[PDB]
């Protein structure tokens, strides 16, 4: 399968028809049937594409996330513009196994929810625009798709995964109007001396070329960064048929590519006969990569340390369907954060994320969905193996790709009765055989399987130090005892869970230590001081590749149906809906030279201890020192530095006063002559509070047409329950809605609270609701929402 | 099977678990699972058996009902009584297409929805509880099974039906114990003399034998309706193997099989070993039949007016998942309104059924399920010849049955891209010819399809004189017509929708007063469908049919369309979405208005039944002389209204409506009494009725606001009503709007029962609508919805 | 294309004293029909307890492709002398899968026996306004009875079985 090297997609975004569940027959998408008919039933939702079947359920609280069959349906009004051309059906991606109609032929199915593929449909709309059943559906083409992601053990990956197996269209699908002669694949194939003075590049190509035409006039050009040409030749008269090598070349002097200056050259093609001109192009980087033995990576001769995360395809509100808007942004947000390396989750992902990492200069390891269970039959295997080769040649042209990954937790059993290691073994040695068949020029990789470690050539192991195993001060101890294992090491996945907007006073220094261990209580506070521990202890590792933290952000998954946000895997920087957790800041002063300040407790609202306590402040800034300042009065400058733990020294012990405090930080970075201030707002707490007895109920704030809504547990003399971890649950009667099933925090009708309170949104619709709010064990309590 | 063990036999109900939608295989239905584990998702439901996936869905006003794959799973803890038995599985019906696992072993299958089958799970028991993997179950035997109704064009029934083709475990799954050898099928072959003083009976059995026992020692005995013994006789030494013919006896001056009293006779059946001694009952009746051409039906030599209903397997809160106690309700309910005649809808049915129309005294019409959409292959041809022969094998001996269905409006197309009448004729044809082969003692029937109206024995055209078609009026020349037309006329479908509690001043013949001495006026109720679905338009469409009938004397009989409301998947508009609203009884069983009309007209226990329970608020001008009917099948009758005697009346069919008991009569502002005193002389007994009713003289403008209060309430229940009213406060009592329920807190809504108060979504009945609330002992904010109206809020709290 | 390829799934058994002989071996047909036809013609007779009653019953299976609604079927049965014992005319029949074309008695039938092996003959007739299609089966009246225990009686006679194969 290929991803279609056009010039013309169209994005079939609009006018489409979505069922869950199964037709009786093709014959049911497009008989004809009267209003009030029985035809007229089940009834169809409209809907715009990428649609996934799970944009809500996958995060309800209350049910199983679907996985079975669904149906989508649209009229095409066709018009090629190319004489005799071609008209094809290119998919982004669709979960997971997909079957395609042209009225009622089957023109084409697929299995596999990750991969790019295509249906040529040419014959089958001439077949269908020139028979009687045209007239009836006035000049268009009904279009009818199957999506099925129901659950099946011999299919990757397995259902034992930790996130969601997906159903639908949940990635562009595009009209593709060809000429007779195009192009089916475009390998761009570049090597780089060691001495970074010489390029190669290689141009090979496959032609799609159903109509047999025996010559061609092909052009290739190639333009630098600056759009200026390095090479043109045209070749008259080949043979537009199969495989071509079209042209060889050595670049002197070649601009590389860098994760602090992406550069990219373009290659241009040309196809032409008489009744054609068809050009694309291709991009693609020169840089050279190594890792030691036993030692760091290095690019274009440079030691880089990694600094890596991962990400899922899944977003609040759509699930995997995400647009390209939205990839834009989190990827923008990622290198905002100072990333330079990027695990893509376990399975290939949308060709909009791989152009982004070589725009960027992100570093790619890129896997198939082999995902934990064993190995299953011959079908399993062929789907791995198709999806390893898809992966390669759809994504081998993108410089940012430096490892193809083979498979995760491959040692984790259960999807069958029977787990062989031995089998286990002899497949992947065969995949990480065939990786190199396609694609010598990168490594292969594997997580967690102690028992492949000496099949692969880059190995990861689980190191989790402070959440599943041991203490977060064992890291690098650790670590260096698992370098010593393997040839190439590199440490992809670690981190920690926290609930957005839940804080800790037990995970700070107080006066008047913290344990290193996992925080049972899930708090921000815990996994920033996690953080900053691991990248304290990376500057004193010079022989680390490097690690990639999992994940970037938050996202669902099916295993966890009693996480504080049910249904939704907390471990990330990163809200579900892009807003910053505190652990997103600690990243960006360790990993970025742009001036920024932030003291910790932006959604803290509420501290706590004894009157004239000296609280711990943490300030995580990268400027060079750092003035404090607590209701006015400055607490001291402080200078930046890295070892000394925790916040780089840039902590301070402060009285608060009862009631309101304003915290103040002024920080100055030398080598950009800038100065940099953040402030935070929060009220110290110093009654005690009894078991919870309430639950307070109150409109928060307003804004247009939304309420917001606040929820706070308190006892039995109404004093806040600062440490309370209940689950609130929300209801609503009346004419507004509530904004849930976001898998955040603040968007979630059953959540854990966060310091004792909730919050949510509701969607007044200009008229009038009751709210009602349940915890277990207390009175259910009430909030009526009117409308101006 | 069925109902050919009895004891050992085991209702499998409780310790179950239920998925919706699909595992990925059979491993995850067995496999080691740890709490908090990546195998402990998906979460199952516990349920009871019988179950049905559409249970809610069905009629939830938002959804499509699901059609789809869904999972059961049980851990059987099994002990054999006999010694070297077998272990069955015992499937009374399930929907549609079924799987069965014993570990991970597929030990079954089957596709069909409404027949029964079985599994010998002997062998796959004894290998599993073999091996390793059984010690993990603690001696249990984990049973899994999936069930689907997936929406399939090659599958009968068409989802073009007008009912829902339901999922699950929705009739009893039986674990039925056997020692090694016992019947595998007895047909209980009876006929009757042309003067009805002789009766031949034939005992033909199939034995299940499967360790090949070479003899046995069969006892064969009859028993009398007084279980008095008529015949015994022991064959020594028989070989229990396939087919065998045990006896053959005549029955001098037998006691028939009646409608008015239905006797049975019991055959019982012994099979005897040095190892075994296993007997089982199987019942059976006397009783002669004969359509005349182009004439009436004949039942033990006496015409018999078919006096018919339907039903579907479909209950308040279950959808098919009725049990026992709700069948025999049911079925005891027809029979108290003078039913004799019953189409099974479009399906064979539980068994349950048919012993109780076989005990009531209740005729039988049970058909296929090839219903609507045209012909599919091959698949589709053999699931439709199976279930005709299993239907009849399986029902065969009842003397109920006198009809084999063999399809409905098969002229519906439009499930496949042609329709060819002549291959339709020629399938049809062929299951005629196999019904006949199989039992030539009963008729073939279809109904609606006419280019095969030459093929059956007995057919039903579609006659729906005042709803679908003209006026009720021209019912009886429809007939006359449509009875030319073949050799044996049987008219199964009729009637019309109401939504209950709704009622129609409209409908009625209702005098009003023009300014010496002033006249009268009243328009006269048209006879063609009420566009408002009022209870009063049904009750005077069912009046005259059964006053016509008294006149028709070549007519074999009707079945009005259906018994009780039943959920539908095709109208989702209906006052009660999701619900044909034909029945004379609601989905929960309470009786409409127009279960009495029937009662009036069929029964001879005296009843007097004044129309209007579920009517509170009439209306119309002050001095208007309002019509009030009684049904009754009081040979006289005096009403009073507020005190007042209205005089006598005589019970007479042919003055419609009411069989004359109709009054006009002045209602006073606000309260009224209406009381009604029959007596019948036959009997010798008075009976009486009493209404109450507000009458209200006010006009009423649009629909303005939704009053919501809180009407009654008995233990943790509330009952919430709902009254549309305009802007001056007064009642809408014409209103339709729907009305939409919300609640947010600690109660629940009582909706989803598919009823006109047991739904959150429905149209107002006279502009109001009611719902409970399970209040749970804590407090909630009852919102009530509706189009263009301001929303209203009730609060229910608790002690 | 004929196939006597061994094969154990098949009946007979290659351990069978005889040759699972191959090819078009016995005669093979061309035969042109109307639109309606007899596909099967089962002629089911008795023979009453004292041999001088008898009854046949005349039951077809129709071969009608294009779904003829009516035609005129017509049986009649021949002696052994070719005389008509019974005639009967169908008038508007559908022939359209199996029928009951006719039940009838014969009274003092002659009986099939093997010194004098006599036959009747079923003549068969379908008519409609584009065809008429005749066609004959034969059948035999006798009384058969293998007694417990005991030997073979022919129409009620004591027969020893002097037999051979073939
Ligand atoms: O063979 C029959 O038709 C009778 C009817 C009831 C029991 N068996
Ligand atoms: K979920
Ligand atoms: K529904
Ligand atoms: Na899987
Ligand atoms: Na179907
Ligand atoms: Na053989």
């Amino acid at each position: 399968n290929a991803k279609v090297p056009a010039m013309n997609k169209i994005r079939l975004t609009n006018n489409w028809e979505y069922l869950k569940g199964d037709l009786g027959g093709i014959w049911e998408a497009v008989r004809p049937a009267a209003p009030g008919s029985s035809e007229a039933v089940p009834i169809w939702q409209p809907v715009t594409l990428p649609h996934c079947f799970n944009a809500e359920d996958a995060v309800d609280p209350d049910v199983n996330y679907y996985e079975g069959p669904g149906w989508y349906k649209t009229l095409l009004a066709i018009d090629n513009p190319y004489r005799n051309g071609r008209i094809v059906l290119d998919f982004d991606g669709a979960g997971q196994k997909t079957d395609v109609y042209v009225y009622t032929t089957h023109v084409g199915s697929h299995v596999g929810g990750y991969d790019s593929w295509n249906v040529d449909i040419t014959d089958a709309v001439k077949a269908f625009l020139g028979s009687k059943d045209a007239e009836r559906f006035k000049g268009k083409v009904p279009l009818s798709i199957r999506c099925d992601n129901s659950r099946d053990l011999e299919m990757i990956p397995s259902d034992l995964a930790d996130f969601n197996i997906y159903g639908g269209l949940y990635r562009y699908l595009n009209l593709v109007y060809l000429p007779e002669v195009s192009f089916e694949q475009i390998h761009l194939e570049s090597s780089l001396s060691s001495n970074l003075k010489e390029g190669i590049l290689k141009v090979k190509t496959s032609f799609y070329n159903p109509e047999d035409i025996r010559k061609a006039d092909v052009t290739v050009s190639v333009y630098d960064v600056d759009r200026k040409p390095v090479f043109s030749k045209t070749l008259e008269g080949i043979l537009p048929l199969g495989d071509q090598l079209l042209a060889k070349m050595k670049i002197k002097n070649p601009v590389l590519w860098d994760v602090d200056v992406p550069q990219l050259y373009t290659c241009e093609l040309t196809v032409k006969t008489p009744d054609q001109t068809f050009t694309t192009e291709e991009r693609f980087g020169f840089r050279h990569t190594e890792f030691k033995d036993k030692g760091p990576f290095f690019l274009n001769g440079k030691r880089l340390l990694l600094r890596g995360t991962h990400r899922h395809e899944d977003h609040a509100g759509v699930a995997q369907a995400m647009t390209e808007d939205m990839m834009r942004r989190e990827m923008r947000m990622m290198k905002d954060m100072g990333v330079n390396f990027i695990r893509l989750g376990h399975y290939q992902q949308s060709e909009i994320i791989l152009d982004l990492c070589d725009e960027l200069g992100i570093l790619v390891w890129e896997e198939i969905p082999w995902c934990r269970g064993g190995l299953g039959g011959d079908v399993y295997k062929k789907q791995a193996r198709r999806m390893l080769a898809n992966m390669i040649v759809q994504h081998h042209n993108h410089p940012a790709v430096i490892i193809w990954g083979l498979g995760n937790e491959n040692d984790w059993p259960n999807d069958f009765n029977t787990f062989d290691k031995s089998a286990i073994r002899a497949f992947m040695k065969e995949l990480h055989d065939m990786a190199h068949r396609l694609d010598d020029t990168r490594m292969t990789a594997i997580r967690r399987c102690e028992f492949c470690n000496d099949i692969v050539d880059v190995y990861s192991p689980s190191i989790w130090a402070g959440w599943y195993r041991g203490v977060f001060t064992d890291y690098k101890s650790i670590s260096e005892q698992e370098m010593q294992k393997v040839k190439h090491f590199l440490h992809v996945e670690w981190g920690g869970d926290s609930h957005a907007r839940r804080h800790s006073e037990d995970a700070f220094y107080n006066l008047k230590v913290p344990r290193a261990s996992r925080d049972g209580d899930w708090s921000e506070s815990y996994v920033v001081r996690l953080i900053d521990w691991h990248l304290k202890e990376q500057e004193t590792m010079p022989w680390l590749t490097g690690t990639a933290y999992w994940p970037f952000k938050d996202f669902s998954t099916p295993v966890r149906p009693d996480n504080p946000v049910p249904y939704v895997n907390q471990k990330g920087v990163v809200e579900r809906d892009f807003t910053p957790k505190e652990s997103y800041y600690v990243f960006q002063s360790y990993w970025t030279e742009k001036p920024m300040i932030h003291i910790y407790g932006h959604t803290w609202p509420v501290r706590w201890g004894g009157k004239d306590d000296r609280k711990e402040i943490l300030v995580y800034s990268n400027c060079d020192e750092v003035e404090l300042f607590v209701n006015g009065v400055s607490q001291g400058v402080k200078r930046r530095n890295s070892q000394d733990y925790p916040a780089a020294g840039l902590r301070w012990n402060c009285v608060y006063q009862e009631g309101m405090n304003e915290i103040r930080a002024v920080g100055v970075k030398k080598k950009e002559k800038k100065e940099v201030s953040d402030v935070i707002r929060q009220e110290y707490q110093t009654a005690k509070w009894d078991k919870e007895a309430a639950c307070q109920v109150s409109l928060l704030s307003e804004e247009g047409d939304t309420a917001l809504v606040q929820v706070q547990l308190i006892d039995k003399n109404g004093i806040r329950c600062l440490s309370s971890k209940k689950q609130i649950t929300f209801e609503i009667a009346g004419d507004g809605s509530l904004i849930c099933n976001l898998g955040t925090s603040t968007g979630s009708r059953k959540v854990q609270a966060y310091n004792g309170r909730a919050l949510i949104r509701i969607k007044r619709n200009e008229g009038n609701s009751v709210v009602a709010v349940k915890s277990e064990g207390l009175p259910t309590a009430f909030l009526e929402l009117k409308s101006p």
